């Protein structure tokens, strides 16, 4: 019966456009990819004005199948909602094509925010059973990833500019990035006019990203925070601090991870199936200024990044081979 | 540093429709009218998605020309700003007048909440000096309120409802009361169609509300609280349980007195002319069940209805005699 709910909670891009704090995750395994819909659906009813999707999910139909059920029988309205979804790889230089086809596959005018899924440039390879006749991540028989030759990972965000500040473009409200180095948004800031308005990243106790998070709030750049509970296994419900804190205020582990990063001005995406979960771990733990140094120092101390596919491994951040789990012996 | 500002909480009325939770009140001194243009727009600017006024206040043009100027220089765009205002007992059967008048003052073409501002209806009185050519606040020769004999104070709510409901009237997005009592709200209930989106009243640690907060939780009433510091001299900021949770959660008192009612997912709309005041006192102390009880407590033992002018007499839960100053020995 408190407020506010994480539900409530609006954050405001450096374009002045507001974005709700917690959003629903739509990264859902492929045997999974149909109940989606269910999902968006509970998170919505439940109060989530959020919903971040990408081209590369599979989810985009699912996620606008739920919205269109919702505006016809009135439950919601497009401009109560806060749409996100991203340019994969394999169409880095193709910004363009790739939002008709999410916003096609969305049956949507426009998405809210529009990022650059990774700093990443791949290779077109025909596949009639991929996306969009395309492998999605496509490797050589050795196998490793193929990078596209003329590839430059700022051309996305250049196009992505250029449909932004185009006056007779209504696409987009807002764009940014996501897993973006420091050292990648400084050549950014640098080439490019428009600030992103978000860094999309892996953060959570385990992997609390200090330095980017101070940099980025010296440029004007809001965190989204995704896999928050750690992913699979959701392994950082099972942090003793996490625990601990969370009986502290009373909420759920789920509401903590979620409340950790709010409380530091960090948006939020949890992925989620469960719709009873969604409904209910809405509460919000206002952690103290002692209680976040205590969970950031834990994250130093035993550093792990669940997210690190071998995709990623030309990444100076990124090692390609997955968390470490010895850092999850604690 | 840390989040969510008070600023950043948005609450959802029971027509879907979201309100920020802090608003700037402007019942602003006779002697300081016009310094209500630089609170808003110090407001504003701050953050700040919600300024409260009334045909009473003779605010509205100054509220009215700080919107202005913010429009005009792209700082902001009407649909991120909520406006509400109010009609007077003088024109309880003429709410379309009001209505009409309060948009001309503002120079808006709508605004989001339109309230009966008291469950009374007046006498109207002519006088080219007064408001819209009416007394106030008519007094007879006795000095005595003078009350409109055939008088229904419901009538007034259901001139909001037509205006509300007409499909081809968009001067407003919701309507609701202010100073009503549970009895005055079964009565609009039964005899009504449209529930009130809010019931903005005196509220605050020394008047706790709580029956009035249980019967409007039930039925989907959210409480707006006003003069949350208690009128005159802000003596709530004294009370010695509000400045030691205060120094706990890192927060002024006045940040304090504004979270007591978020907290409880109460509006609040703290009235200043202060802009660095305004501009600071954006802090969210996130009080426990504990602590809310214990200032609800403090409230049943130490009642003080700040605000209780002669006028408001004849209603049973108002005695026209002010602050009991016998409760403020603390």
């Amino acid at each position: 019966m408190l407020h506010p709910k994480t539900t409530e909670i609006y954050f405001s891009l450096n374009n002045g456009v507001r974005i709700p704090a917690l959003g629903l995750g739509t990264a859902n395994p492929h045997e999974k990819l149909a109940e989606t819909k269910q999902a968006v659906k509970a998170a919505i009813k439940a109060g989530y004005r959020h919903i971040d999707t990408a081209w590369a999910y599979e989810t985009e139909p699912f996620v606008g199948e739920a919205i269109k059920e919702l505006l016809e029988d009135g439950s919601i309205k497009r401009e109560d909602l806060f749409i996100t979804t991203k340019v994969w790889p394999v169409l880095w230089d193709e910004v363009d094509r790739s939002l008709n086809e999410s916003l096609k596959a969305l049956g949507l005018e426009y998405v809210d925010l529009l990022l650059q899924h990774w700093p990443l440039c791949f290779e077109k390879i025909k596949d009639p059973k991929g996306i969009s006749g395309l492998v999605k991540t496509p490797v050589d028989d050795s196998g490793k990833t193929m990078y596209a030759a003329d590839g430059d990972y700022l051309e996305t965000y250049k196009q992505l500019e250029k449909i932004y500040l185009d006056p007779n473009d209504h696409r987009v409200r807002a764009i940014g990035v996501s897993n973006f180095s420091i050292e990648y948004l400084e050549r950014l800031i640098k080439e490019c006019r428009v600030k992103p308005t978000v860094n999309q990243v892996e953060t959570h106790p385990h992997l609390p990203q200090m330095e980017l998070r101070k940099f980025c709030f010296m440029h004007d750049i809001l965190l989204t925070a995704y896999s928050p509970l750690g992913s699979h296994g959701a392994p950082n419900l099972k942090i003793p601090l996490v625990k601990k804190l969370a009986e502290k205020y009373n909420v759920t582990g789920n509401d903590l991870l979620i409340s950790y990063h709010i409380r530091q001005g960090t948006i939020v995406i949890p992925r989620s199936l469960n719709p009873v979960r969604i409904s209910s771990s809405i509460e919000f733990a206002s952690l103290t200024k002692d209680e976040l140094q205590e969970l950031n120092d834990f994250g130093e101390k035993y550093p792990v990044r669940f997210i690190d596919e071998p995709f990623a491994a030309i990444l100076p951040e990124f090692t390609g081979n997955g968390p470490n789990l010895d850092n999850l012996k604690y």
